[PDB]
């Protein structure tokens, strides 16, 4: 596994954060990350403009998941999944860049290296989940038999990424089934977080296509589709005890789409 230098500084594992410092820290993250040598060679620049900015949801709930999970329980030294967070902010970001392909990523630099890039980035996404794979076996000695979770985890991320044509429920399919297991080397009830995931990429979809007196009600119907899974996904998460604080403000930040607020 070839190594970096440095990621992140003056992280505390377990403490419960709220979304923009989660923010926060993940952008110093991706930033540490692109300098300590994940992108080299001449796609170095594309996938810098690509991933620079964003929403990154998707690596946050990750995250959240595997600190709550490790509040429950610990396999000596908390994990802090920052490796597997890039991967999937990596895998989600090349989707998008395969999504504006015939300004854009293919337009200040060429859809030739625009797809070079998606291929960059989705490859070194894996390399990464090895990468915390192999941080976690340094650092985790107790841990459930990290080769195998790891094999599965490639296995179900794998599975997921060919499944894409809707396209934008698997990329939370990958954050939640990683960030579950990565916070616990469970697998005891993966296709509960698999509902779980759905409903949440689901909702945050609708929301998306809802974004703006024509009767064309307020489609009043979506939004009860979307509060309706939301409901659903609040309730394997507090099934689980992993319904943090974070996901009150994760929640209301969807529905706020959805209001127009």
């Amino acid at each position: 596994a070839p190594r970096s230098v440095a990621l992140f500084h003056g992280i505390h594992p377990l403490n419960p954060k709220n979304y923009k410092t989660f923010s926060k820290e993940f952008e110093t993250i991706l930033n540490n990350a692109i300098e300590d040598g994940d992108f080299k060679g001449q796609l170095t620049e594309p996938c810098s403009y690509a991933l620079r900015g964003g929403k990154y949801i998707r690596p946050i709930i990750l995250m959240e998941i595997v600190r709550a999970c490790q509040l429950q329980h610990s396999f000596g030294a908390p994990i802090y999944p920052a490796e597997a967070a890039l991967a999937v902010e990596y895998f989600h970001v090349a989707s998008l860049i395969i999504d504006d392909m015939p300004d854009t990523v293919w337009a200040r630099f060429g859809v030739a290296k625009a797809q070079m890039s998606a291929l960059a980035l989705t490859m070194q996404g894996f390399q990464n989940i090895c990468r915390q794979i192999d941080w976690i076996k340094e650092h985790c000695p107790r841990f459930p038999d990290p080769n195998q979770l790891g094999a599965l985890l490639c296995t179900f991320v794998s599975h997921s990424l060919n499944s894409a044509g809707e396209k934008t429920i698997p990329f939370f399919k990958i954050a939640f089934i990683m960030g579950w297991v990565l916070g616990t080397g469970t697998i005891e009830d993966i296709g509960m977080i698999e509902r779980a995931a759905h409903c949440f990429g689901h909702a945050f979809q609708l929301a998306d296509d809802i974004k703006d007196y024509a009767k064309i009600h307020g489609k009043q119907k979506t939004f009860d589709d979307v509060a309706q899974s939301l409901q659903e996904c609040k309730k394997i998460l507090h099934g689980k005890k992993i319904f943090t604080s974070i996901w009150n403000e994760i929640f209301q930040k969807v529905i706020n789409v959805a209001l127009g607020t």
